[PDB]
């Protein structure tokens, strides 16, 4: 099951059909699991700039094997909830904070 921000193992092509939606706002988000980065994570934001358009942001989620999942040595969480949950207040290392999550028609 897709659990909100757990889409899964989706590839970078099937993410980007779903967040450049121009009926999505600035902050969809979403955690795909990299299979061609094994051992990684990737928490794509949709942003948007009057000049770019939307741009879909790719943060890497990167693995501690003594701590858990990180996108910047900065904030540290030991859960994927933990991360987004916080990162969705204080965005820290995105440009803007995990606002809503990527809807899907399937």
């Amino acid at each position: 099951q897709a659990e909100e921000w757990y889409f899964g193992k989706i590839t970078r092509r099937e993410s980007e059909r779903l967040l450049l939606n121009p009926e999505n706002p600035r902050g969809t988000f979403l955690v795909r699991e990299s299979e061609t980065t094994k051992g990684a994570y990737c928490l794509s934001v949709s942003d948007f700039d009057n000049a770019k358009g939307l741009n879909v942001k790719h943060y890497k989620i990167r693995k501690l094997d003594s701590g858990g999942f990180y996108i910047t040595s900065r904030t540290q969480f030991s859960s994927l909830q933990q991360l987004v949950a916080y990162y969705s207040k204080h965005a820290d290392g995105l440009c803007h904070r995990l606002t809503n999550v990527c809807p899907t028609s399937k």
